[PDB]
């Protein structure tokens, strides 16, 4: 019964990639108020902790999305792989606005990371939903 | 498979719980960026959104624990909503530094929410395994 636990096993890639992806952004941002008030040494810290965990997250999405071939999750699973990489992309966006030290910047791409979190919550319940079957 | 079914959900709450209460402090920490840079209203939708997924998570928790009875799952389950508690204040004193617009404040509960979340994502996965060891333990029969 590979059916029962490799499904089961699916939830274990998918939790702790979306764990690990919304911690990676956690840490910029903390990252960032850390560098404004001169705890820089601290801040190096989350940044590098935060390419780590997007790293680790990215290389759980795509062994997610290679063990969901069934014709059903087929589709959902490229579309949260999309999704996936579209906040990874917002969240790279967070750390360069961190090393330039722009408010601005930040604004720009912090709204790029919601927007894909938010979806990516939503998908998050239709996968597991649809896993549970 | 009545009570398979509850593992599975169990450990559902318990990720998605997790998941949304990270989300929480994430919008006060970028919500304070936004503010620092002039950005108030957008600020406000932030700290918003913060409230309403700390609810959200603290609404989960307390059902997981309520679920969470039989003696292998009950001692971690306690430690959990203790550590969940210490994560909520600080998330909550990340707000109220916010309020003030004070960095300094900030970084002394920014301090507390990483030590209490390293703590809960060990209980987390204590939680996991043992959910999955009653899950498999069931279709031991
Ligand atoms: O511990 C983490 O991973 C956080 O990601 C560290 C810090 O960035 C935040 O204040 C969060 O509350 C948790
Ligand atoms: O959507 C959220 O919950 C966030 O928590 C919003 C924003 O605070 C962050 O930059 C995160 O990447 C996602």
């Amino acid at each position: 019964i590979t059916e029962l636990d490799q499904t089961a096993h699916q939830s274990d890639r998918l939790n702790n990639a979306l764990l690990m992806a919304i911690r990676s952004s956690a840490n910029v941002s903390s990252g960032f108020i850390e560098q404004l008030g001169g705890h820089d040494e601290s801040a190096g810290k989350r940044m590098a902790l935060s390419v780590e965990l997007n790293n680790k997250s990215q290389a759980l999405v795509d062994e997610f999305v290679e063990n969901a071939r069934e014709p059903a999750l087929r589709g959902l699973a490229t579309e949260l792989q999309a999704t996936f990489a579209e906040y990874a992309k917002a969240v790279a966006g967070q750390r360069e606005a961190t090393r330039q030290r722009s408010l601005e910047q930040y604004f720009k791409v912090n709204s790029d990371a919601g927007n894909a979190m938010g979806r990516l919550q939503t998908l998050r319940q239709q996968l597991v939903t649809t896993l549970s079957e």
